[PDB]
């Protein structure tokens, strides 16, 4: 379900979890992972070299699913690739050797559902509240156009409205 | 078997493969991989940033074992860390995003054996000949001299003499 170099996404603040969950129930959404605590360590060079290029690099641990990912996001906000990793500390030390060191951490509760080709990701962050992201994976930049708007069609059928859209990343929201 | 941020290693030209193999049987070596094709893609930044720090970074595929490794050697002597990865192409693209691109590729045939704490590799490189590496990984910097001396003793035991020692790396031997 996670194949491709691009994650076409639309993110929204969620005003009621009840109606969101009813729609998930309505549309026969498949649960992939539910209520995982996700801890994301963001790494950068000592002069913020990656952020100066619109790139984020993260080591993510998700519990209790046990999933560990190395993620490189950017440049831009569709480009995203990740790799499952066995050992977060081994990868972190290897990256430190290359000059990347922890810069900050973002924690969240996350659930991920599927409806056909769409991912619906439901997040809760301590300060900030509830969010949902509609996303579609692709490997072909030559098809990015259709997908977004389609995340918009799906989001339109889903009760996630423009007035609630949130274009900022979590690092942007948190001042990192 | 492959635990540590330090790797003590001695590489030898092999003048007599028959003696080496006969000693592998006599010493009850266990084969970890036999006659694998190993393709190593060396990666660096456009300005050779890693080489300038005596760091090498490799994505290795070994067939038919199916082992895939991301390896960061250095900076300088005796430092090496590796992680298993599921997909070379995927990590390669991730590293390309960070600015590291294929600089050159080395191919070889390699068998890897264990005798107690020691690793013995038997390599053949088409333009160059037959080599064997004797190696021990550790996290402890205080024993590196002892371990290297143990490797040299161990090697003599396979008919690999002090005078067949090869301090140059394959990348150096191949003009990279
Ligand atoms: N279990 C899994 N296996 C493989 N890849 C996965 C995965 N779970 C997620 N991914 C991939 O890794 C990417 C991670 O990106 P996101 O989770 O969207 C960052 P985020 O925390 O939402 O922050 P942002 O809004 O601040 O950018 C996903 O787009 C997806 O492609
Ligand atoms: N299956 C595995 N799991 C984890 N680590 C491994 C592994 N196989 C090998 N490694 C580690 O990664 C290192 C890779 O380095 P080498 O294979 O020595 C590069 P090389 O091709 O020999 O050229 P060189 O001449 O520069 O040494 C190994 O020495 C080993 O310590
Ligand atoms: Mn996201
Ligand atoms: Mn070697």
């Amino acid at each position: 379900h996670f194949v491709g170099k691009y994650e076409v996404e639309l993110k929204f603040r969620v005003m009621d979890l009840t109606t969101l969950h009813e729609q998930l129930v309505a549309q026969k959404a498949t649960a992939f992972t539910l209520n995982n605590h996700e801890k994301d360590i963001y790494l950068d060079a000592n002069g913020q070299d990656l952020a100066k290029q619109q790139i984020s690099m993260v080591l993510r641990e998700m519990n209790p699913s046990g999933i560990r990912l190395w993620i490189v996001k950017g440049p831009g906000a569709e480009r995203c690739e990740a790799s499952n990793i066995e050992d977060v500390s081994k990868v972190q030390s290897m990256l430190a050797t290359l000059g990347y060191h922890p810069a900050f951490t973002i924690e969240k509760q996350r659930s991920i559902y599927f409806v056909g080709k769409f991912h619906i990701t439901v997040d809760h962050l301590t300060g900030l509240g509830d969010f949902a992201e509609i996303a579609i994976m692709t490997d072909d930049a030559t098809e990015l156009d259709k997908l977004k708007a389609e995340c918009r069609d799906f989001a339109n059928t889903f009760g996630l409205q423009v007035d609630q859209q949130e274009p900022r990343s979590y690092r942007q929201l948190l001042g990192f």
